[PDB]
């Protein structure tokens, strides 16, 4: 009876937090079990802070941003917002809000204030592990990557400008450590990976020949693989780094991929038009479908002798 308003994973992929109109619930991703539920009216886009007791959500009733403490069951703070919220991120340090044409940054903890002038952008942004990445406001195929320095004069700060694509950037995904950015355009024809230190192109992958729009991308826990889903509705897995190159070994002849090592064609009802991807393990995956309130579990298999990979769908589970 309860539709899903918004849904997201906590930073490490261990939990799924969803808001319905009547409430918001937190589920354990795998195996899938409801950890808790809380009655809330009109909760909007909603986010989680790790496994901690703090939860952010945007009131669909008002312009408010609620910072909710689950221990004492109250709002520690409410934050006035000037526009609609496109995106939201939490760290034990900062609160990052994408509202309308701008990105606002707030201190996490008293006095919950705005610690830098709003950053104007082109609609696309991501914040993970102290690292901010956002579309440029004028050229939409260009991204800015910058560390947020909490202790410095001068929390801005510095920054690198990468021209990621010709067409405007569709989406952006940081890996866990934060040293790599997966990058996407409206074309969805090809995926790029940049080093966040210098913004240099690390790798380029080809998803397909035809243009499609890309729903989600997520990095494997160990940072070796990247999962991508298109609206053509096939799951792709790319190997960005094999074992040796990931562990930073010396490569005997380095001086001398481009395609997925895996596909799975997903069967999608006419209804569900968006989803999100999580890595259960180095070899596991889960796709979450809001419309169906459904979670599909995928197994990534490797044939040792032929050095080939294949995807398997193990399970499907309603939320509820």
């Amino acid at each position: 009876s309860n539709p899903i308003v918004d849904y997201e994973f906590n930073q490490d992929q261990s939990c799924l937090i969803v808001s319905t109109p009547k409430s918001f619930d937190i589920y354990n991703v795998h195996p899938l079990k409801r950890i808790m539920s809380q009655e809330m009216p009109d909760a909007g886009t909603i986010r989680m802070l790790h496994r901690t007791n703090y939860i952010a959500f945007v009131s669909t009733k008002k312009e408010l941003l609620h910072i909710w403490d689950d221990v004492k069951k109250q709002d520690i703070t409410r934050v006035k917002l000037d526009a609609a919220v496109k995106d939201l991120f939490l760290s034990r340090e900062f609160i990052v809000v994408s509202q309308g044409d701008v990105i606002s940054i707030f201190k996490f903890g008293n006095p919950w204030n705005k610690i830098t002038e709003d950053i104007k952008f082109g609609g696309v942004c991501e914040f993970a592990n102290g690292l901010l990445v956002y579309s440029n406001e004028f050229n939409l195929g260009q991204i800015h990557v910058t560390r947020l320095q909490t202790d410095a004069e001068q929390v801005v700060g510095k920054g690198v400008l990468v021209k990621a694509h010709a067409n405007p950037v569709k989406m952006v995904r940081l890996n866990r450590k934060g040293d790599m950015v997966a990058t996407c355009s409206q074309d969805g024809t090809l995926i790029r990976v940049f080093q966040t230190d210098n913004g240099v192109l690390v790798r380029e992958f080809r998803r397909g020949l035809d243009r499609t729009s890309i729903i989600d991308m997520r990095w494997s826990p160990d940072g070796s693989k990247l999962a991508v889903v298109s609206d053509k509705w096939t799951l792709h897995v790319f190997e960005v780094f094999n074992d040796a190159e990931n562990k930073r070994h010396v490569l005997k002849d380095w001086i001398n991929s481009e395609w997925s090592i895996c596909n799975f064609k997903l069967k999608v009802s006419k209804g569900s038009n968006d989803c999100k991807i999580a890595w259960i393990s180095d070899t596991g995956l889960v796709i979450v479908w809001p419309n169906r309130r459904l979670a599909d579990t995928f197994k990534l298999n490797y044939n040792d002798d032929e050095h080939v990979w294949w995807l398997q769908l193990n399970q499907r589970n309603e939320i509820p």
